[PDB]
């Protein structure tokens, strides 16, 4: 098997977020790579929160599984919560940090994907 990595996302944390008309932004995030889904607890009335989550996809396929996807939350009341954006990123090996620019403000993160033993490249692919 060729293209596996371990995948970490961390130090998530966003800024000037706009979520509510009469308050600060009560911001959650929903983190989605190859069929697993992890979302963050709310930071309560902060257009700029940050949040303490690591997020371990175990064993990923960086070559096809799907792109790292974070979206960016404002809780309501549960069904009527608002999505206030969205980012796509295909992973690559190494560290990196994202800034994912949204209607109003931006989230900010960074992810490692070390390629298992016996594996290199961008994708993990030879
Ligand atoms: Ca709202
Ligand atoms: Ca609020
Ligand atoms: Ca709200």
């Amino acid at each position: 098997q060729r293209g596996l990595a371990h995948l970490v996302v961390s130090n998530f944390r966003a800024e000037h977020l706009a979520g509510d008309a009469d308050t600060a932004t009560d911001a959650y995030l929903k983190v989605f790579f190859g069929g697993q889904e992890f979302r963050t607890g709310v930071v309560w009335n902060n257009n700029n929160p940050r949040w303490t989550d690591k997020m371990d996809f175990e064993n990923v396929l960086l070559s096809t599984g799907g792109p790292l996807r974070v979206q960016v939350w404002d809780a309501d009341a549960g069904a009527d919560d608002d999505l206030l954006g969205s980012c796509d990123r295909s992973p690559h090996s190494g560290f990196h940090e994202v800034t994912c620019e949204l209607n109003h403000g931006r989230v900010k993160f960074s992810y490692h994907a070390k390629c298992l033993p016996h594996l290199t490249g961008g994708t993990c692919l030879e």
